[PDB]
């Protein structure tokens, strides 16, 4: 059984934890109670293999910045939300990037752009503007709503693919 170290990275609340709980215990977590770093593990078929996903949720608040570079040192793929009506998430995530890059030594670090809150209508980063962040990475964009479902799976499973054929 293969395991993979997911990490769920961005800026303070838009949605890393509802992501992650959406996942793997199927319902929304309406309230915000912000994170400092919590783990969760399940096991999961991808493409015909049982794979063991354990996932880290990281701190949001700028606070807690002095824990990056330990958990990007262990983790070895990158979930990096910003959510669709925080123009400053989208700035923001940016950063993360280049952290993960900076941190690890390499170019190629598996990860995912995630678009979070994709059913809320006050949308300031259009898809467009994200998909060209994501192209000069060389990294998918896919747009999700930890309330609706929409998209969770196939961000988390779209991740757990690059870090496989790493
Ligand atoms: N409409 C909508 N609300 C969402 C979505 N994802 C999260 N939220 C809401 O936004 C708030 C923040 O979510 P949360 O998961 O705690 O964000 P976070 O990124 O983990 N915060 P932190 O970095 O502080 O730990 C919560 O009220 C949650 O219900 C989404 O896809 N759609
Ligand atoms: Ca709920
Ligand atoms: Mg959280
Ligand atoms: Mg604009």
């Amino acid at each position: 059984m293969t395991e993979y170290k997911l990490v769920v990275v961005g800026a303070g609340g838009v949605g890393k934890s509802a992501l992650t709980i959406q996942l793997i215990q199927n319902h929304f977590v309406d309230e915000y109670d912000p994170t400092i770093e919590d783990s969760y593990r399940k096991q999961v078929v991808i493409d015909g293999e049982t794979c063991l996903l354990d996932i880290l949720d990281t701190a949001g608040q700028e606070e807690y910045s002095a824990m990056r570079d330990q958990y990007m040192r262990t983790g070895e793929g990158f979930l990096c939300v910003f959510a669709i009506n925080n123009t400053k998430s989208f700035e923001d995530i940016h950063q993360y990037l280049e952290q993960i890059k900076r941190v690890k030594d390499s170019d190629d670090v598996p990860m995912v752009l995630v678009g979070n809150k994709c059913d809320l209508a006050a949308r300031t980063v259009e898809s467009r503007q994200a998909q060209d962040l994501a192209r000069s990475y060389g990294i998918p964009y896919i747009e999700t709503s930890a309330k609706t479902r929409q998209g969770v799976e196939d961000a988390f499973y779209t991740l757990v693919r690059e870090i496989r054929q790493h």
